[PDB]
């Protein structure tokens, strides 16, 4: 299952550039999500790539869910985001 996100510095956890769409497999993991998110951030904003990051998604009634970091993607659609619209993600 392939997999479309788009994702967000989290709107109050992290100081206030960029949105960065992805698409990957739906065998990732949320945490292979954030080791991912660690190495493009210590680049993209300058070891920092060893930094860790929480990854929320957002909810329907305004809120953000922490994603477990041994979730496949997959799972988190189907848990979190059933619709048909790329993951909309965020991190911290
Ligand atoms: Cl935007």
């Amino acid at each position: 299952s392939e997999i479309e996100l788009v994702f967000r510095p989290h709107p109050t956890l992290m100081e206030k550039a960029q949105t960065r769409y992805i698409k990957t497999s739906g065998n990732a993991t949320v945490d292979h999500l954030s080791k991912y998110l660690a190495v493009r951030l210590a680049l993209e904003e300058l070891t920092a790539s060893e930094k860790q990051y929480t990854i929320y998604i957002a909810t329907a009634s305004g809120q953000f869910t922490v994603l477990n970091g041994s979730f496949s993607l997959e799972l988190v659609s189907e848990k979190y985001w059933k619709v048909n619209k790329p993951m909309e993600l965020y991190y911290a």
